[PDB]
């Protein structure tokens, strides 16, 4: 059957035991009581820039591409987090650090936990899984390897089908995360800008906001990757916005308006998927009974809604296939979306 770790708790991978006092340390030191705050969302963020920074186009030409989710981030954080696409990840590369010291951890099995255990904090989340077995990077990824939010859509496509075979549907599916998300280093001005209305739930209010027409930028103008978007104090990227009307994507995109179960299962696939980049699967330890079970969304809305102030009026159809569902609008004036403050320091 199943191990008995020291505190009680029984687990299917006695190996598993040890993530459990690291678990109860990030949440009160790290996420602030497990909350889906800023160090949440910038734990997320990290495993997509540890995990995409691989290439095996590279390697059939003789050319180091990368190690994937290996902990390079952290490991050479002096080297990678001076590249532009991972602008802004030293402060979390840095908040982390003292936890892998502390509990004797690899710096990329840290990193594919602290996103697992960040998701969980977010309510509407998928149950993330969390495997174990990243070696310690030796080499530091190239630089090349991260997208852009003023890339095409092909390279993107490209790079992403390059790194883990993901094709251009799954691309829609790990984007889900900006779900939960905020925006420090585009607009000079202002940090933490989220992408939707919701940073702090786990839903499809990203697919549809991205989906209204853009009217306003939220602080400044002439920010490159940037876009107006549809909301005060909501921030809109570029390569988001050109996915979302993009024929090979927009389908997919829209698909997951007002479809709960599609999203999660979708998500909670993909992420496993850049957790083992550069691994082999079937050599790594499953540990995801470690991890809390995820939180319902509270309240009574419907799962999908328009924001206030918007109707099917303001959305911009993209997909052929199926006309763009006519949700309900929440009540009242068109709100301001908060900022979600950086951590000082
Ligand atoms: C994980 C998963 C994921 C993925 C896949 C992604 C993908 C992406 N993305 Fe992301 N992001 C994210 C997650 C993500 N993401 C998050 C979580 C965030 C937030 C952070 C904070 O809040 O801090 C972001 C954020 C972000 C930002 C902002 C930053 C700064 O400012 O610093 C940008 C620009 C981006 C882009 C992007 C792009 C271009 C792509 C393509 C693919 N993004
Ligand atoms: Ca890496
Ligand atoms: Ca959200």
């Amino acid at each position: 059957k199943r191990a008995t770790c020291s505190n009680g708790k029984t687990v299917g991978d006695a190996s598993c035991c040890a993530w459990f006092d690291v678990l109860d340390d990030i949440q009160q030191n790290l996420f602030h009581g497990g909350q889906c705050g800023a160090e949440a969302h910038e734990s997320i963020r990290l495993v997509f820039h540890d995990s995409i920074a691989i290439s095996p186009r590279m390697e059939a030409q003789g050319k180091f591409g990368g190690g994937g989710a290996d902990g390079s981030i952290m490991i050479f954080d002096d080297i990678e987090t001076a590249f532009h696409p991972n602008i802004g990840l030293d402060e979390i590369v840095k908040l982390q650090k003292p936890f892998v010291q502390k509990h004797g951890v690899t710096p990329g099995d840290f990193i594919a936990f602290a996103g697992r255990v960040a998701l969980s904090n977010c309510p509407g989340a998928p149950q993330m899984n969390f495997f174990t077995g990243r070696a310690p990077a030796t080499q530091p990824a190239p630089d090349g390897l991260v997208p852009e939010p003023f890339h095409t859509v092909d390279q993107i496509i490209e790079r992403v089908n390059d790194a883990g075979e993901f094709d251009e549907l799954e691309l829609v599916w790990m984007l889900s995360a900006h779900s939960v998300a905020a925006v420090n280093d585009v607009d000079p001005t202002v940090q933490g800008l989220p992408f939707d209305s919701t940073p702090g739930i786990f839903d499809s209010q990203f697919f549809v906001e991205t989906q209204l027409r853009g009217t306003a930028f939220p602080g400044s103008g002439g920010n490159q990757g940037e876009v107006e978007s549809p909301l005060p104090g909501e921030i809109r990227i570029q390569s988001d916005e050109t996915i979302a009307r993009d024929s090979r994507t927009a389908c997919e995109w829209q698909s997951f308006v007002n479809n709960q179960s599609k999203l999660v299962d979708d998500f909670q696939f993909i992420f496993l998927a850049l957790t083992q980049l550069g691994q082999d699967p079937n050599a790594m330890t499953d540990c995801s009974d470690v991890i809390p079970q995820s939180k319902p969304i509270p309240g009574n809305l419907p799962f999908s809604f328009f924001p206030a102030g918007k109707t099917i009026k303001d959305v911009e159809q993209a997909c052929a296939e199926t006309p763009f569902p006519t949700l309900t609008t929440l009540p009242g004036p068109e709100t301001s979306v908060q900022r979600i403050p950086p951590p000082p320091g």
